[PDB]
């Protein structure tokens, strides 16, 4: 029953906020509505795979306070492979390359491409990170789909394209379905359209050791029987003294505070009193999660590596199931295997079939995009459609329709009453990660802290040593990218010139 | 404990449904979260005022299950004055007018406005009411806002600007919230937009004697102890043999089939066991409902039918913290009152102020427009803020953002396993309505008859029989209407 605080959701950002409540000596509890902790981190383990990420997974420079976490837990980290060449498949062909980007070598296509990444970080320089309701044309972007943004910007189809294919691959979404504001806030707060879309000194550079279920995992052995599996919480009460915080199973909670760790738009699984504000009410009606089912392919022989190919694949087509692959062998170099999203509207339309038609579909895919038939032998598959859980609600994270952010963004972090709010969504660096959930959590946890009068207002929001072992390489631009016209640039000064 | 059919929800829909399946024999439970019945529509009864409707009010020709029930009930309809001038207050300046639609004297826009109209219901006429995905363009029509659809088609700022006020209006959200398609679906499937829009011969001509909540109340009253108040539900459970469902004061009902009579995204507020099909799992996190605050400032006198005018005001403007009204007067003639929809961002906005702040604000604004100092001198003030409702979410309904119709439309009122889905929002006439609550209930009754072998799979969908105390007069257009060009046709043909 009773305690200092209950954490609501047992994932990374409520395992990261009642780990530094209980080290700062606090008596805390952690409600988890599953049978396990991690929430969309999810780490399978079997003898077929020994083990294998199903949710989060990828860490890298600039995520300093998961990785600090996770090596303080005793975990480690490994270096995705990315060796030999990506593969740019686009019009059903596949063009090898180095580098983050794809390559373009059509004079007026390069200039749109180096326009378009231009323009959206440009845009993202706009855009305070913790109050992105604040750039000076918040509404006229916010009420702009990134369909429209892209039709605007993109002068040829090769770039609205590859611009689309981003957006699905960041936020599991269609362009036409998010704020042009929420999307450009969204990259900008990863540290820019290089940062995020990158392995190599980027968010996709790492991967735990063993599984990023671990951080959640090892949190839990650290608390004990502090954690409350298989309770969900159906029901807040802050009318008294104290608050009342019930589960499924009718057991009652009480403590001084509560943290709200859940998806924004999962408190709606929970019965208020008092009613929450009008404000809050109605944003948890407005806040959707994105389709997603991840998928790894198994295969006896990392075979892709001997024809030069990294694994990495950047896959343009309506018929391809899935738009982006990295390599996930191990780091020892056994149980090689193809890790591959299927992506938006394709996670809708590719669940309609069994398991065994979508490793078909695949495999079949991978064999065209490789050009290799040994890419028809699978030895394993395993797979998690995110879009089915009740308690994610979908994945990666939470995003934003056109009109949302600048209506209701400034009270998802706002307390009601007793009540702070942590998980991924509300951070204000690298939120829709694991990063950002931890930064939520520690952030919320210490709310509370300044609450009780345990610690000065200046020490809520607390900045993170760089990481030692994972450096951040810092984000450059050539003069050329600088000041290289774009396609309308470029006919303005034809046609001032030609007069 | 034991029954046939819990429905969940005892709104308009819920308590159709209840009736329906009491009536034929079974034994039916409802589950009410509120002290009240009644959901959205809400009647508050006081000495200043008499009754009010501080929800859902408004029926008219061609929503006939409402009237029937109603009348069944023993109800009784009266007209929405609209004798005299209705106002278009457009640049700060009163406007009166007669008939639907404001009058359009330039002739660019002229063109421009009577083009926009006609389109809207030209793209309806390629829309069904079962099934809007199906529409031969749905994709293309789903995956922009009313804001792109409006920047393409208003040539002008003064058509743009009353076309956004007319979406505004009618759902309750800004135009670049909503999805094209779903847009164009909601008036197609409410008759088109003269239907939509009118008073006289439309969605406005009537309410009923005493307030809506009456339909609600006396249901209630003829299911006895059958409907339970304060019994919000948390728990549907379908592994076994009957439905369990379970509320938030511990209570368990057990049945053979489960209604559920709520706003789609207020299933969220439900714990599943098995787990939703993954398609109903996300749609119910995907469908918001608007944004209004219904706000009724009352007067010694109706003194604007002194200046012949109705109690109509088309407001534009950014500033005008209300863009539409009607008089809200009694039958009788007495509390005299005129009713406001303060909507969309407005209703954010505004609910930041004091009740008595508001009041003033209107009272200034109803000044202006009716050009008379008695719209300063209030006798009494009413208003209830519909997003503050944990239990509704909003109103009037839900909306459909960009991307969402097509992609999750179908599963809205697809049956999981033994969980049957009324509510307005899965009507095919008149959903967000009375009426469509009144359909949808209905229909989700008949299915579980069907399912239960008593009734053959024909009479699952009923058709109604025309109010003869509320007949339908045709919507007609004239030549002029159907055959001028539109500003870039008028171009072209330059
Ligand atoms: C799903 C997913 C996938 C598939 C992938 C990925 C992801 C995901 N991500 C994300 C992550 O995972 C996140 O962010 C995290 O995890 C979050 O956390 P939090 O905040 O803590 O939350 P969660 O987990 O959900 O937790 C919660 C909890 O709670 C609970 N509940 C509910 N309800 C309730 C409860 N309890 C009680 N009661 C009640 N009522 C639940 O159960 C849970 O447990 C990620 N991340 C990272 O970091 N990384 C990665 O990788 C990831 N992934 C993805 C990504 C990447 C992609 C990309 C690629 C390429 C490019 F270019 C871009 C991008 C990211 N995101
Ligand atoms: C709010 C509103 C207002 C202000 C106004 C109006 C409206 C609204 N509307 C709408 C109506 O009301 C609706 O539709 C109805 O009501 C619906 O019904 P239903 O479906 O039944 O639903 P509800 O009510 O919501 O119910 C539900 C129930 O459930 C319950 N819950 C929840 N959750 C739960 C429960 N239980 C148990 N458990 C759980 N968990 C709740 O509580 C409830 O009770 C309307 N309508 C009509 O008809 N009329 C009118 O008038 C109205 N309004 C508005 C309109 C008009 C506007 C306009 C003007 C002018 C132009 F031109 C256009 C438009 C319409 N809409
Ligand atoms: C000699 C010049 C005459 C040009 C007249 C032809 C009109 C050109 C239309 C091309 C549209 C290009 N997109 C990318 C679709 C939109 C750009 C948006 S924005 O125009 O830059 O605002
Ligand atoms: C004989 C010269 C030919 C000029 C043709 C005129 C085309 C210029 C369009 C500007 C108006 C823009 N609005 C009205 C906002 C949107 C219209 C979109 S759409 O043109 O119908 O696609």
């Amino acid at each position: 029953n009773k305690c200092d605080v209950v954490v609501v959701g047992g994932g990374i950002s409520g395992m990261a906020a009642a780990k530094l409540l209980h080290d700062s000596g606090l008596n805390v509890v952690v409600l988890e509505a599953r049978d396990r902790v991690g929430g969309r981190t999810y780490t399978l383990r079997n003898q077929k795979v020994k083990y294998v990420d199903l949710g989060g997974s990828y860490v890298g420079p600039t995520q300093n306070r998961i990785l600090r976490l996770a090596k303080e837990l005793g975990l480690e980290t490994y270096k995705v492979n990315e060796v030999e060449r990506l593969i740019h498949h686009v019009k059903g062909k596949s063009y090898p390359f180095r580098g983050p980007f794809p390559p373009v070598w059509n004079p007026i296509t390069y200039l749109d491409h180096n326009n378009f990444w231009r323009t959206m970080d440009d845009m993202g320089r706009e855009i305070p990170s913790d109050a992105p309701w604040k750039a000076p044309l918040a509404e006229e972007w916010d009420n702009m789909t990134m369909k429209e943004l892209l039709d605007k910007l993109c002068w040829t189809e090769s770039a609205k394209q590859l611009a689309t294919l981003f957006v699905n691959l960041c936020v599991t979404a269609e362009t036409h379905e998010v704020s042009a504001l929420w999307f450009l806030w969204y990259v900008k707060q990863c540290g820019g359209t290089t940062r995020i879309i990158s392995t190599t000194n980027g968010g996709q550079e790492r991967k735990f050791v063993g599984g990023s279920g671990q951080v959640s995992e090892r949190i839990m052995d650290l608390l004990g029987d502090r954690v409350k599996l298989e309770r969900p919480v159906i029901y807040i009460d802050q009318t008294r003294e104290n608050v009342l915080v019930e589960t499924l199973n009718h057991e009652m909670y009480e403590a001084k505070y509560v943290i709200s760790a859940i998806p924004p738009t999962l408190g709606m699984k929970i019965h208020f009193n008092p009613p929450l504000p009008m404000m809050r009410n109605q944003m948890i009606t407005r806040v959707p999660l994105g389709s997603v089912i991840k998928c790894i392919v198994y295969y006896k022989e990392p075979f892709w590596r001997k024809k030069d190919y990294c694994g990495t694949m950047i896959i343009d087509g309506e018929e391809a199931p899935v738009a982006y692959t990295l390599d996930d062998t191990k780091p020892e170099g056994n149980y090689a295997a193809i890790m591959g999203f299927i992506l938006a509207h394709k996670a809708r339309k590719l669940a309609r079939l069994t398991k065994e038609e979508r490793l078909k579909k695949l495999c079949e895919l991978y064999a065209k995009v490789l050009g290799s038939l040994e890419a028809l032998e699978p030895v394993h598959y395993e797979e998690k459609n995110w879009c089915e859980e009740q308690y994610s609600g979908g994945c990666y994270t939470t995003y934003f329709p056109p009109g949302i952010l600048t209506q209701y963004g400034r009270v998802l972090r706002q307390p009601v009453d007793r009540i702070y709010f942590a998980g991924t969504e509300t951070a204000t660096h690298w939120s829709g990660y694991m990063e950002g959930a931890v930064e939520a959590g520690e952030r919320a946890a210490r709310e509370i802290l300044h609450a009780m009068g345990k610690i000065p207002e200046d020490e809520i929001w607390q900045s993170e040593p760089e990481s030692v072992d994972v450096p951040a390489q810092p984000i450059t631009t050539t003069f050329l990218e600088r000041h290289l016209p774009s396609v309308p640039g470029l006919l303005r000064l034809i046609g001032l010139t030609t007069i």
